[PDB]
């Protein structure tokens, strides 16, 4: 029973975790705490990231308020957050379940957090944006600058060292992996603009204020610094098509 | 430096940690608690390995004797014993041996894994998962709990090193920070197969089902096809170059 | 109104006190971490301290150990304020002094590696061994304690950065994420990068063995380089190679 | 400005705890946290009681959430809570601000903590009343039996100490200094029913199922094994008219 | 079905199985504290390492130091057992065996002092003050290491109970919270009372000095004893007088 | 027994520690941390008093340094050490002085009022009274930050003492656990005014503002009038027996 078969995720994901806690003794209350007690998926998302980020300098009661009044001010990141789950499922093989990027692919959750972030970033509230972006760097490993704007059906799979810069775009139905470094080349536009569809392999770096067509291929490990036209796989150091 | 190439691991770890112990009075309770108050190697990594993955949500003595009841497998201690030999037969910064047992991640993360491996297939598939998750956290390295690795590894540095479900590697082999042993939506084998005496430099990508030969050596490479025996393998795409 | 138009201490004690004003959730943090210090580098000690303390190690200890330590060497303290610059000079996104200081990972790795340094070279090594892979934990960043840093250096992002036991960098350096200055061979001595003054080096680059890397040289983002590079030279590819 | 005089508690509440934020900056993220991003007095009880009593093996997020659920499930408890606040202010020389025992009085803590643990008793959540009741007796020092019914109008002065059994009955407006004993002396009713108005000097032991009527003064250090008339002060060791 | 109509192990598994089912919030902490254990002796070592364990002292390295010392001494297990029962007789609010060992404080007090009194015979004692003082904070219980305690014990409700250096007690007596068993003078020596076998004391009974209690006495709540008292006797008053 | 009454506190303390750190690897680091690293016994006092009531709501660190701070009030100090050789003294069971120094919660709670005191003459009334609730919560002592505590004092055993906001306390007084210097719903003066020397046994109840003679001892009594010197009071109510 997926998504390109039938459907309700939430009622899914619960189904899923109701089995594992009845598996699992050891993480029975932890499941029961982050997902069976909750009555909507973004409420778990935002206990689970909470847990995640959490510190004695930033309670976890307060950051959990602070993720659920985000969530509930923005009704469009819980569609965004559902989306990338759909895509996790489509594109990775490794992803038999639903509830299982949810709690354990640190990607999403950097995605996700970083969602929320940038709520609280176009609020104001800058200090605590990047407070999080640090904590998000040292537990998830991925640097995403606050004011990056990001589209949904994104998936960031493995994760380690991610960067997306400042003024970075990317558009919907995309796929990072690892290593991958959307970075920058004085202010303004510096960081890459990725179109809807566009596929990065592992420790590809994208840098400067440069344009990525849709469907797009950017090969593992290759270095791009120019524009690429549409439906175009690019190799290389520097990548070339 | 009475060394195995020069032997009891044990004891030897064991003179090397009174001596710091007795040399930082800072660190000697944690050095005692670790590791001197155990009767095997095993137990002080079982010990090591939850105060480094442990957390509110799973309990430091709860996932030691989780590890403990795991090291039912007897032939992972030996593997660790292997992974340590390496390190220090072929890493120049590890001058003893605890080093590496106590401050080396890629030591931790891959015995880790280990642990993870025979949770896994004794079907503990959802704490694998969560243990895969929090490797992934505190070592920066993410390797699939299904992932089959061999004796005699060294992954120096570590920060970065992926390995998908569908992934072997054989024996004797060093991988540095940075590698991918990635995959290439549909299910299957997809991920590389490394061989015995295999070297993997720095930020080396190898993506795919696809054969790595015997003694083959690949920084920065990029393979994307089988790699032949007694090859070095370099550029992005890789070709043989020696 | 920068440092190339001054007093950092005074200027970061300004934007922390407004931050606090700012953000309730974060002023008691910002006043315990910041304003209720009397220097930088106790700031310094402090945060690196609140990020690297554990059970293990007790948050007072750590503070107290890296307290005596910056006092130990006061030129310590000159490089942190130097490489503070540096961000604000190189640094788009760094908009204020304080900002790098309390939430840029590689400056605070930078600092922390100082400081172990400075443990390494007094014999504590143990305590400097500890506090590495403490580093390499929160930060993602693995610089051995034996490691010699020159003043202006900027981490940028930082995850994944690595540095040998006989790495030797300049001054007025820039180095992104994910860059190696590895080394080569079973054998022990020299051999890891020696990177001279104003050198740049771009993400995910490589550079591998006891080789020379000239003043003022461009490394590009992913290039491998595994010879020496003649000074104001930039290197691109794997491997690199002069353009 | 009072209650005794004038009258919103929950603002004066948060004037009292604003002034103090201002006062000291060590404090001034707890009490925005414990307060001040409070909508209602209930809800800053249940904050404050779940890091009182929170563990890890019980997550503060979890048990504020069923500390909220509580209040919300049972309004009479936050009426009660108003109550034995104004009681403070009235009756104890050293509260001169409300704020002051709702965040530091850990009498008024484990009495309100209690409320909600016979809320969760009566609820059939028996197992969680047992270990919220030998939590409360370690932290606050204090042990109520979950089945204990107490009134409004309670003050708990100092209350190391305190004990009250599980077939004890308080009335309203009752006052009792730390260290007193409502035990007993085989099941069934063994425990003291104290009346209304009623006063309890420390150390103070009233044993069995006794009555002790309206209005009736207990001596510091007395010992009653009988029942009390209303409007008596007994006193002594067995205490007597 | 009870002791008095067995096994204590079995019925406290099936007891903790069922809590483990009724309320999720708490399942793995059951799980963890008594499920997956294979002694009660474990489950109690476990628990009182939960409750006393701190930053500066490991729960791991304590929860092994309670095993490593039940090991020691098997008879402790016994006097657990005993207590157990005990209570489960004497405490109308016992109606499970699992109640007292996961909630009673005064249960853990008593435990964890037989367990201190084990480590301060071998020796260790700067741990059993440690530990004596640990107890005093979360129990409110103090009981010197020395003190010699017998089996079939219930210290019911026990906030503020004191024993000291020389204290005796027999087996199956009955103490309620704050008894003081106290001593007298500066002089070190026999100071402490010493209570028989039997004896029931109410809350808040002071017994001072080195005094004997006979056997089946009852002190009532509140007395002050300084004298002798034969068996058999109830004493009340302050002082307290036969009656 | 090199001890005062056969001289420096501070050493014989650190010597003590010394011993016990090398007796006891579990506690060494602890040891060292607390009190070897230390150059002084009221840094001492003030890290382990951090220890006892820091929170995650405050961070060791910040009351570490706070306590130290009025630690500008050299007197108390003073009264520490005066406490210390008291407690030597009077109980048998101290035979060390780091004894109740590192294990005494009546101790701690005696210094923590002090510093607390201090804090409050100070006008930082809010962290007064979150530093009282914490006293109250740890130690099972509650002293009011207004309460005037002299020099000499022995709390033993500690759990259940109470002293009101108006409550004085002489020199070289002994008080044992469950002593109540109590009030008696008009503000003023209220709570008992205890004369040097004075003795008072466990769970004794001292009610209002009532004057307590020089060297009068009061267990169990409960005192509602003035004592006379060079009495003891025993009963309840108390009255006059020696």
């Amino acid at each position: 029973k997926n998504h390109l078969n039938t459907f309700d995720l939430w009622h899914t994901i619960r189904e899923e975790t109701a089995a594992a806690a009845a598996a699992e003794p050891m993480l029975a209350s932890f499941l029961h705490q982050t997902v069976l007690r909750h009555e909507s998926l973004g409420s778990v998302l935002a206990y689970h990231l909470s847990s995640k980020l959490g510190s004695p300098i930033m309670d976890v009661r307060a950051l959990f308020e602070i993720y659920q009044q985000a969530l509930g001010s923005d009704t469009q990141i819980s569609k965004c957050v559902e989306a990338d789950l759909k895509a996790i499922y489509e594109r990775d093989p490794a992803c038999d379940e639903y509830s299982l990027p949810l709690l354990y692919f640190k990607g999403f959750h950097a995605i996700q957090a970083h969602r929320i972030n940038h709520r609280l970033y176009l609020d104001g509230r800058k200090t605590l944006a990047y407070f999080l972006q640090n904590r998000m760097s040292e537990v998830f490993g991925v640097d995403i600058h606050p004011a990056a704007r990001l589209g949904y059906g994104l998936m960031l799979d493995h994760a380690t060292g991610f960067v997306a810069g400042e003024t970075a775009v990317l558009g919907n139905n995309i796929s990072i992996l690892h290593g991958v470094t959307l970075g920058g080349s004085e202010g303004g536009d510096r960081h890459p603009k990725i179109g809807d569809g566009v596929m990065i392999g592992a420790n590809a770096s994208i840098l400067g204020n440069i344009r990525i067509g849709s469907n797009a291929k950017i090969g593992a490990g290759s270095v791009v610094v120019s524009d690429v036209p549409p439906s175009i796989t690019v190799v290389g150091v520097p990548a070339k098509p």
